[PDB]
């Protein structure tokens, strides 16, 4: 049969955290498969449903400048990279299920926070009251598993099936930021007074949360002009949202205010001190093989500082 294969650069260095997928949007669908071929096998899926699946999944990203189909593809390659790390502490249901949670995590994503939905009043925002986006972005992974061809586990059981919607129910439920905090204070825990057991459910459920906060924030764990200039598209958004709550009436918090450009550097270290360092610290803590990420991280925030004293 037809493995996949990518040329040599890329065959090499897609194996390693801070993998950049590359420009050629027309080599995002191939490479996404090469993942599922090698982190899951040839036998995982029917080639045909999937080719469809990636296709229509593609098709409900919008043209918006950092929650698109290139930010999809970016964090289901951090998954696979987490994945073949930790060969044999995922199921084969884990492996098959998260690197579709992930390339289906932000479906049609407008651009915009949970907090703007709210304020706007959003339809979307009277039918899912908490995680609103997240709660959409799974609505759509089911509609698309739902169109004619397009059943990528038709094979499963009904009880293996309802176990494979259900870990991407809650991976995707997990990149809700607002659930992150407390999730991982948890694991901390957990792990520092010995009761972490990957054999309870609700633990790998808390487990593979901050597996997908970490792939989600993977922007921060690339080499430095990657990050430095995702960081531009980041804040296209958020400037945007900014402009749409002044539109309002609303003053925009700070991250979101584009008069507020000189801070930046400041509100990247905020950001890495809160949320990336400690995410990555406390997954390193788990799973130790994923400590090149960590590492990626730091070096991150050390470029931050850097722009800070004027030596960048
Ligand atoms: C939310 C995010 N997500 C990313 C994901 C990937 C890559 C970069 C990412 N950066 C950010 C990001 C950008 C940003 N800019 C800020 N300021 C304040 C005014 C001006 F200086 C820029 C302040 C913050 N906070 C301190 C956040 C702390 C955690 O909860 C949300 C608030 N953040 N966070
Ligand atoms: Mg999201
Ligand atoms: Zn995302």
């Amino acid at each position: 049969l037809m493995q996949f294969t990518l040329p040599v650069r890329l065959c090499k260095e897609i194996e390693l955290f801070h993998f950049d997928i590359g420009p050629f949007e027309n080599m995002w669908p191939g490479i996404f498969v090469y993942m599922v071929h090698r982190s899951c096998g040839t036998s995982c899926f029917e080639l045909e449903k999937l080719c469809r699946f990636i296709m229509s999944v593609k098709k409900n990203y919008r043209r918006v400048p950092y929650h698109n189909w290139k930010h999809a593809v970016t964090v289901a390659h951090c998954m696979y990279a987490i994945l073949q790390n930790n060969h044999t502490l995922f199921t084969d249901l884990e492996r098959k299920g998260l690197l579709i949670a992930c390339l289906c995590h932000d479906l049609d994503h407008r651009g915009f926070s949970n907090s703007y939905l709210q304020k706007f009043d959003h339809p979307l925002a009277a039918l899912y009251s908490t995680s609103t986006m997240e709660q959409h972005h799974f609505s759509q992974t089911v509609s698309i598993l739902q169109l004619e061809g397009h059943n990528i586990f038709s094979t499963l059981s009904s009880s293996e099936y309802e176990q494979v919607l259900e870990i991407i129910r809650k991976a995707i439920i997990a990149t809700d930021l607002a659930l992150y905090f407390g999730n991982r204070k948890q694991l901390e825990e957990m792990y520092q007074t010995g009761s972490l057991n990957l054999n309870n459910q609700s633990h790998r459920d808390r487990v593979i949360g901050l597996m997908m906060t970490a792939c989600d924030l993977c922007s921060v764990t690339k080499l430095w002009p990657v990050t430095k200039l995702t960081a531009n598209d980041i804040y296209a958004e958020f400037w945007a949202e900014g402009d749409e709550m002044k539109k309002l009436g609303i003053q925009p918090i700070p991250m979101m205010d584009r008069d507020k450009k000189d801070e930046v550097p400041q509100g990247q270290l905020g950001f890495y001190n809160a949320v990336a360092i400690p995410c990555y610290t406390t997954l390193t803590q788990i799973l130790p093989p994923t400590e090149p990420l960590l590492k990626a991280c730091r070096d991150n925030l050390s470029q931050w500082e850097k722009v800070i004293r004027g030596e960048e």
